């Protein structure tokens, strides 16, 4: 159906390990969108064809205001192209670089939006497993949208693919290669809440080997400026035992969330 010829390409929006993402406009309709380009040679070399298939299948069927739309795809014998919803206000990653730290209202609002989106995903037993600021994008009204479903699966699951970059957002059970489920995304939600308020994630360290140690032992501390309500929510999410982590409905009804979020469940 679609082909490269149908689009005018514009400026680079961002880069990923595999993805090279561009602004684009479809010629007949003038519809503005994002084109995510993947190189077939690099896909085959890393052996991640199944992840690409998952990304397309899972993301094209989900419909939620806080989840990024995937409209389709095409390919041309060197490249694969995913057709995505364009997020005009960029990444949460960039926004944190700009401001250093978020205040409590901003943080609580982002956490509410994330919990709404994940609750929807989990009701289909879809777990994302790669929630981190570079994969959280912003819509025209500044609302958060989860993207990059390449690592997503159906629970419960093992891990069959090599971990690539940072360990910072992953729970103990996933770094230790054990069996895991939906609770992995609750752990990541805790890591994000901390990084949003403090400016760096809680198990950050100079080497892979030391980061691993801090995560498996759940060794983190709070700066003085973090309030008691924030400490309570974050301490509840960062539990070594997955079954002790709260349900998303409990996060959405936490007193700190309800006192500070500008958006509802
Ligand atoms: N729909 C989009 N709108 C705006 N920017 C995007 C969009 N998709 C991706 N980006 C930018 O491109 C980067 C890589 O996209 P991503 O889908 O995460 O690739 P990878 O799978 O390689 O991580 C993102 O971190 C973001 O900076
Ligand atoms: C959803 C489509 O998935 C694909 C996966 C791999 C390839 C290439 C690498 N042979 C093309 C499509
Ligand atoms: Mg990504
Ligand atoms: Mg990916």
């Amino acid at each position: 159906q679609w082909a490269l010829e149908d689009f005018e390409i514009g400026r680079p929006l961002g880069k990923g390990k595999f993805g090279n993402v561009y602004l684009a406009r479809e010629k007949q309709s003038k519809f503005i969108l994002a084109l995510k380009v993947l190189f077939k040679a690099q896909l085959e070399k890393a052996g991640v064809e199944h992840q690409l298939r998952r990304e397309v299948e899972i993301q094209s069927h989900l419909r939620h205001p806080n989840i990024l739309r995937l409209y389709g795809y095409f390919h041309d014998a060197t490249r694969v192209y995913l057709i995505l919803e364009y997020a005009p206000l960029g990444t949460v990653y960039r926004e944190l670089q700009k401001l250093s730290k978020f205040d409590e209202q901003r943080t609580a609002t982002y956490i509410t939006e994330l919990a709404n989106a994940l609750s929807y995903c989990h009701s289909k037993r879809v777990i994302h497993r790669d929630i981190k600021p570079e994969n959280l994008l912003l819509g025209s009204a500044g609302e958060l949208k989860i993207a990059d479903f390449g690592w997503s699966v159906h629970a419960p699951s093992s891990r069959r693919t090599t971990l690539a970059g940072t360990l910072d957002y992953l729970p103990p059970e996933m770094i230790e290669g054990r069996m895991h489920d939906e609770k992995v995304d609750l752990w990541s939600l805790g890591v994000l809440c901390y990084e949003f308020l403090v400016g760096k994630p809680p198990f950050e360290a100079n080497t892979y080997q030391e980061t691993y140690k801090r995560i498996s032992r759940v060794e983190f501390t709070f700066p003085d400026f973090v309030t008691e309500g924030a400490r309570d929510l974050i301490s509840r999410l960062l539990k070594h035992n997955p079954s002790q982590r709260p349900m998303l409905r409990e996060v959405l009804e936490h007193p700190w969330i309800t006192a500070n979020s500008s958006k509802p469940s």
